[PDB]
């Protein structure tokens, strides 16, 4: 499925991320907005071997098992395929994992580049949430 920006807005607030550690909910939609292009099914291989999985991009060296990375550390315990739902359930309770695990938002590379620092707050313009 490919999200519209207040449509996943809206399921990211009924999910707990506005503001979840204090990135506020433009963040987080823009941060699916330039990782995944709002796509849940996006998949991209790395040069290491691992993928990064759906809306937000999870990568399976760190955060997801997908079978086919050797040394996953599948820190959010989970098969990378929950990770490529219509619903974006499994990928917040992951994302809320990533972003207390040392680095912030940071760790999502096209948000950084993108997004951070940005008014962000546009992102949500017009939304009903
Ligand atoms: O994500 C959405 O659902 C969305 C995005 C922009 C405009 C509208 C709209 O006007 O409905 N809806
Ligand atoms: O694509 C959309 O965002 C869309 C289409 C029809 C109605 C609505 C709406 O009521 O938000 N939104
Ligand atoms: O009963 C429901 O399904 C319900 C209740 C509040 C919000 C929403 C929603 O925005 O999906 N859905
Ligand atoms: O994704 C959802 O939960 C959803 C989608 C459309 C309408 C509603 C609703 O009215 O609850 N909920
Ligand atoms: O939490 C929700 O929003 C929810 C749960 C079950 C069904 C629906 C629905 O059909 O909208 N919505
Ligand atoms: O968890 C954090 O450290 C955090 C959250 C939002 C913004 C910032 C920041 O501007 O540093 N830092
Ligand atoms: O697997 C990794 O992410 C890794 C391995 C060695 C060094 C580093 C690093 O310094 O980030 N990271
Ligand atoms: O994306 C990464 O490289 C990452 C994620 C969690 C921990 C580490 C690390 O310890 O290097 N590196
Ligand atoms: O190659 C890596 O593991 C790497 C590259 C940039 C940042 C990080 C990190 O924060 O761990 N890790
Ligand atoms: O771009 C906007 O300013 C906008 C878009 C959709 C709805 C609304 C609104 O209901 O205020 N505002
Ligand atoms: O969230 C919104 O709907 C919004 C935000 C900024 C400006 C406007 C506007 O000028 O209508 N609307
Ligand atoms: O407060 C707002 O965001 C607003 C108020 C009136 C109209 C509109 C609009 O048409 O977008 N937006
Ligand atoms: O499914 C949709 O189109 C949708 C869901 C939540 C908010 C909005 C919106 O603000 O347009 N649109
Ligand atoms: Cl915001
Ligand atoms: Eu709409
Ligand atoms: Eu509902
Ligand atoms: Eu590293
Ligand atoms: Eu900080
Ligand atoms: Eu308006």
């Amino acid at each position: 499925k490919v999200f519209g920006r207040c449509e996943l807005a809206a399921a990211m607030k009924r999910h707990g991320l506005d503001n979840y550690r204090g990135y506020s909910l433009g963040n987080w939609v823009c941060a699916a907005k330039f990782e995944s292009n709002f796509n849940t099914q996006a998949t991209n291989r790395n040069t290491d071997g691992s993928t990064d999985y759906g809306i937000l991009q999870i990568n399976s060296r760190w955060w997801c098992n997908d079978g086919r990375t050797p040394g996953s550390r599948n820190l959010c315990n989970i098969p990378c395929s929950a990770l490529l739902s219509s619903d974006i359930t499994a990928s917040v309770n992951c994302a809320k994992k990533i972003v207390s695990d040392g680095n912030g938002m940071n760790a999502w590379v096209a948000w950084r580049n993108r997004c951070k620092g940005t008014d962000v707050q546009a992102w949500i313009r017009g939304c009903r949430l």
